[PDB]
Formats: structure tokens, C-alpha cells, sequence
């Protein structure tokens, strides 16, 4: 279609919209359930029954409930992010998926509908060890095979976001099938630092299940899509 993601976020295409309300992020860490290997990436799952865990403000018409969050990475530290910024790609990218509780009855239905989801994207960059990320890194050995899952304790995704909350927003799609154009994209300008050793662990996962021949999980990002005549607006100037 015309509203596909990811895209290369370029300065020349950005238009400051001073009308964008403050982005309110409030997650209920207690609603965290398990972490599992989908066969494409690893994803942390939440219990979306809580009407207070989610996001509001910014470009959203109402509150969107947190459902899950995952990551995308490449075979080396030189690439892996889905989105690029003026052509530069980062080692990996974190996606926090929220769904429209107001317009849809549930996440399954939200994910393929008109304004079903709002996804925040955080670029990860090599730097200092990230304390909150370690909690995830430690249980990765338990989910190295496709479809494997491990229970999770309380975890607040906000600990994964950068301090500065300046972003770009635009209409897009899912970056995995069905590639439905149901997403309002919120990408953070400021990348979060993580150490190499933490990033390396992501690469020990496998696309293959138990018994099957070992197929390493790397390069699980979709290639860049054309912006078309979509409005890439920024919350900063
Ligand atoms: C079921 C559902 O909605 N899953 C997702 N597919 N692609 C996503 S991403 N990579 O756009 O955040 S989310
Ligand atoms: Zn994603």
C-alpha cells in the first residue's frame, strides 16, 4: 500500500506540529506476564485488562492500552533497526505496542483496524550497560527456541525509554504480516544506550524450534519503505 513502515526519518521531511499534546506514558509493571520467542523476535507480553496501563496524549485520540513490546536487531552492530534517521540505522530497535481500547473490542481486532495501534519506537545504541534491560537479557537462555516462553515478574517498559521524549509521528503499518496499515508511529529522537554484551545475547536466539536444525535469529527487521506523501510531524523544533 501507501502507508507502510519502516521509513527513513529525514529532517527535510519533518514539520513541527506545536498542536501535539503532551505524551502521557503510564505503565502498570504488575501486569507483566511472560517473555517468549515468537519465531521472528522475542516479545514481552502484558495483561491488557488494566485500563490505566498504556499511553495517551501526543497524536492519540484517546488512551491506548499496553499489550506487548519486542525488539529488532541485525547480524552485526552496524545495522538492525527498522527505522533509519537520515539514513543512519542503529544496532536495534524496541517497539512498544498499544491498542485502541475505545475503538476496538480487543487487540486482535485492533491490530488490523483503522486506528488499532500506536507503537513507540526507541533506537538502541552501543554505550553503557543498561540496568533495566539486564532483567530481560538474563532470561533469554530460556527462550532460545521458537515458541518457548518463560514467566515474567513485574517490569515497567518506561525504564527502557530515553529521558528526553521528543519524537516524530506518522501513519504506518505492521512491519510483519499482515502488514496492515493500522499503526500510528511514535519514534523517539533520543536513542537508549546498551552495552555490546547485552546486544550479543539477542543474537543467540533461534528462528528454529527444538529438534530442527539451528537457524540463528538475526536480521529480523523489514527493509525501508517509501514515505510517499505522508506527513512526518515532529513534537520538537
Ligand atoms: C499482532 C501484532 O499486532 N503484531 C505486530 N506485528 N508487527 C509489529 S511492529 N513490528 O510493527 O511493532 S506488531
Ligand atoms: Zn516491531
Amino acid at each position: 500500500g501507501t502507508r507502510q513502515s519502516p521509513i527513513n526519518i529525514q529532517w527535510k521531511d519533518s514539520v513541527y506540529d506545536p498542536q501535539l499534546a503532551p505524551l502521557r506514558v503510564s505503565y502498570d509493571a504488575a501486569s507483566c506476564r511472560y517473555l517468549w520467542n515468537t519465531g521472528y523476535f522475542f516479545q514481552v507480553e502484558f495483561d491488557d485488562s488494566c485500563e490505566d496501563s498504556g499511553i495517551s496524549g501526543g497524536p492519540l485520540g484517546n488512551h491506548y492500552r499496553l499489550k506487548q513490546f519486542h525488539f529488532h536487531w541485525g547480524a552485526t552492530d552496524e545495522w538492525g533497526s527498522e527505522h533509519a534517521v537520515d539514513g543512519h540505522t542503529y544496532p536495534a530497535e524496541l517497539h512498544l505496542v498499544h491498542w485502541n481500547s475505545t475503538k476496538y473490542e480487543n487487540y486482535k481486532k485492533a491490530s488490523v483496524g483503522e486506528n488499532g495501534l500506536a507503537v513507540i519506537g526507541v533506537f538502541l545504541k552501543l554505550g553503557a550497560h543498561h540496568q533495566a534491560l539486564q532483567k530481560l537479557v538474563d532470561v533469554l537462555p530460556e527462550v532460545r527456541h521458537k515458541d518457548t516462553q518463560v514467566a515474567m515478574g513485574p517490569f515497567d517498559p518506561s525504564c527502557l525509554m530515553p529521558a528526553c521524549r521528543d519524537y516524530w509521528t506518522y501513519p504506518g503499518s505492521l512491519t510483519t504480516p499482515p502488514l496492515a496499515e493500522s499503526v500510528t508511529w511514535i519514534v523517539q529522537k533520543t536513542p537508549v544506550e546498551v552495552s555490546p554484551s547485552q546486544l550479543s545475547m539477542f543474537r543467540t536466539l533461534l528462528f528454529s524450534g527444538r529438534g530442527e536444525e539451528e537457524d540463528v535469529m538475526v536480521n529480523n527487521y523489514r527493509p525501508l519503505q517509501p514515505l510517499r506523501d505522508r506527513k512526518l510531524r515532529s513534537s520538537f523544533r
